């Protein structure tokens, strides 16, 4: 079955730089930005595209050793993002996937906000729990903020 999760969040990031820089150079800048969360991002097959995968590694003594993440659409025009954990971590006998929408719209003050969706895809008779869900929530928010950071410092990248 499917259980469905949302959530919203803020950044001081400009909607089209946060996108392309955040959602789109991912590959890049986690490992670069956030290395304390993310040790690596392999691309495994595919051009960027719906289909393309990536494999990204957590340091050592975290709770999992990596995912494997399928980008599954890509809307440059409303900044919206949406791949799937496919293979890894709480992937196995219990969870099929997770699949993941991410929307950016501009907020007149120059910022941005993000809304999230996170769908997971159980086997069998078992319950996502909050814990679960408040882990993903702050990793996403680690490496937002990383990469927000960044960016502020760095004001020639990603125009
Ligand atoms: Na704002």
């Amino acid at each position: 079955g499917v259980f469905n999760f949302e959530t919203e969040t803020t950044s001081v990031i400009p909607a089209a730089r946060l996108f392309k820089a955040f959602i789109l150079d991912g590959d890049n800048l986690f490992p670069k930005v956030a290395p304390q969360a993310i040790s690596s991002v392999e691309n495994i097959e595919g051009n960027g595209g719906p289909g393309t995968i990536k494999k990204i590694s957590f340091p050592e003594g975290f709770p999992f050793k990596y995912v494997k993440d399928r980008v599954d659409e890509v809307d440059h025009t409303n900044f919206k993002y949406n791949y799937s954990v496919i293979e890894g971590g709480p992937i196995g006998d219990t969870l099929e996937k997770i699949s993941n929408e991410i929307k950016i719209v501009a907020t007149p003050d120059g910022g941005s906000i993000l809304k999230i969706s996170n769908k997971y895809h159980t086997k069998g008779d078992h319950e996502v729990k909050a814990e679960q869900v408040k882990a993903s929530k702050e990793m996403g928010e680690t490496l937002l903020r990383a990469v927000e950071s960044y960016l502020l410092a760095h004001s020639d990248a990603y125009n």
